[PDB]
């Protein structure tokens, strides 16, 4: 198992979701970017694992579920088995990560990507260790009911470049946004 990473897109007022969808209209290349980053494994013969909350799972369009070319793991304490189309089910972030050190998964998994939502991000972000955040800054306010947790800039350094990540501003449907990578090691 290699890197642990969170990936998110967030509005200027820290919003990530609204009524079970994104706060903004669909941004095709943003979804492409998320797909490219989470799918691509820096090793041969391995796959990345994506970990997500139950509400995130059911926010993804059925036709993109499971997220293809990745091992999909859902967090829930109410479900008794993985949802239709998912691969694994865990009861805590720790268990999901323990599960990666299993004989079963140990040698099939390259990167682990936490793909949301709020509570999964917060726990991963406050836990000691080496962690990167891939943050798409959506450069407007949007009405939101679910928020990204505070990024403590004392611990998380914004990297001045990162391979395979564009630095300049993008725009789709009249909404500008930018890609950022943060790293901590504590
Ligand atoms: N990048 C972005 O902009 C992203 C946006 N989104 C959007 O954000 C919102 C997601 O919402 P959010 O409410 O934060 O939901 P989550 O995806 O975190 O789902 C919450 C449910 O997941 C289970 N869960 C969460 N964490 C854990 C855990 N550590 N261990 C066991 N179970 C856990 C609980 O389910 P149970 O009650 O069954 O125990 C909880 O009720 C949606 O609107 C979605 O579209 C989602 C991802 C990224
Ligand atoms: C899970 C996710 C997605 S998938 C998704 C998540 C929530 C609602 C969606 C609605 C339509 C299509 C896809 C949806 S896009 C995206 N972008 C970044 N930078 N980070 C993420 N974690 C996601």
């Amino acid at each position: 198992v290699g890197s642990l990473n969170c990936i998110v897109a967030v509005s200027q007022n820290m919003g990530i979701g609204k009524n079970g969808d994104l706060p903004w209209p669909p941004l095709r290349n943003e979804f492409r970017y998320f797909q490219r980053m989470t799918t691509t494994s820096s090793v041969e013969g391995k796959q990345n694992l994506v970990i997500m909350g139950k509400k995130t799972w059911f926010s993804i369009p059925e036709k993109n579920r499971p997220l293809k070319g990745r091992i999909n793991l859902v967090l829930s304490r109410e479900l008794k088995e993985p949802p239709q189309g998912a691969h694994f089910l865990s009861r805590s972030l720790d268990d999901a990560l323990k599960l990666t050190e299993q004989p079963e998964l140990a040698n099939k998994v390259d990167m682990v990507w936490i793909v949301g939502g709020s509570s999964v991000y917060k726990e991963a972000m406050n836990h000691p260790g080496h962690l990167k955040l891939f943050v798409t800054r959506i450069m407007q306010d949007f009405e939101s009911d679910t928020f990204f947790p505070e990024i403590d800039l004392e611990k998380y350094k914004l990297l001045p470049e990162y391979p395979g990540v564009l630095s300049d501003v993008q725009e789709e449907k009249g909404i500008k946004y930018k890609f950022e990578v943060y790293e901590k090691n504590d």
